């Protein structure tokens, strides 16, 4: 009975302090998880903002894309147009040179 | 004076021929250059139409010359606005490469 | 004395359920923050592996512009040596009216 | 009788001056003859030169315009490559949006 009181008493304080020394582990993980915690978060913010980003840069390569298309078409057309400007040139100048065949013939002819 | 007429005869008589091959001389020439009037004539009409040629040969040269520029104008305006879209995305991928940095400093932190 | 008994050992039995529940808390504390961890640190290394991707990947888009540069530059000097040359060709007509001016006066001349 | 002498040399003298005036339209329709076909030889001459002329040129513009079309294919080359490798990119980086949002999604779940 005294035995088992002396016994107690020292289980008792034994697991006092065990429950003291835990408490204080237990504080440390948390500051710990807690500084953690901060850059997961901070993490996910600047995650996020870079998936926006990179999505904006997907559409902008489109756009650049059309544009590019749009050059493409631009230049085509506008020499196309210039072409049959010139081949209006070339039909004139294959004229004027028919014409000078037959002043040629006229010429040839005389004595 | 008899000596004389038979004389005076036979020497108008020489001439009577002189006269009458100077007239077909004459006739020859006179056929000749009534053809080359003609084609003198023929030849002026010839040359204004050819000049009339040449005038138009050189308003189509001038407008291929002002097409040209119009599509000299078309090629550089096109493809300038592609660079102004291919600079926006090129900055838009300078700034993500800033935001990974900074992401980067936020983990090296982490142990 | 029973009864001092019975209080300790009720004491001791609520220390030693504590114990376990907070060996219990640390424990699962320290397997979540080590899982976090685990995470940020693959995180780093994708994202130095994102910024290197984009550096390389943003250089062949700057060589293709360097390399259209180049030919459209190409084009420019190619559209200029042409209106040179059509410049010339209005220039060259110029005077060939003129020369035909000098036959049509001549052709008046002698007709 | 001597009627008949002074006759004959009325005659005679009629003549000579017939072949005198003769010999002169003659001269004078000789001096135009050559005036005429002079102009229209020459004419031939320039006329063919003109035509030479005519076709040289002609040719460097169409020549100038082979090498204008030569630098303008390079371009629409340079441009279909520079497309290429637009749709490269939209992809790469579609694939790296993709990689974000993985990661996002990761961080979350580990909170
Ligand atoms: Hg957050
Ligand atoms: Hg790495």
């Amino acid at each position: 009975a005294e035995q088992r009181n002396r016994d107690l008493q020292a289980d008792n304080q034994r697991l006092k302090y065990e429950v003291e020394a835990l408490k204080e582990k237990l504080e440390h993980q948390y500051a710990q998880s807690y500084k953690q915690v901060s850059v997961l978060e901070d993490d996910l913010s600047q995650t996020r903002a870079i998936k926006e980003q990179l999505h904006k840069y997907v559409r902008e390569l489109e756009q650049a894309n059309d544009d590019l298309e749009r050059a493409k078409r631009a230049t085509i057309v506008s020499l196309e147009d210039f072409e049959q400007r010139l081949n209006q040139a070339i039909e004139r100048n294959a004229f004027l040179e028919s014409e000078l065949d037959e002043k040629e013939s006229l010429l040839v002819s005389v004595q």
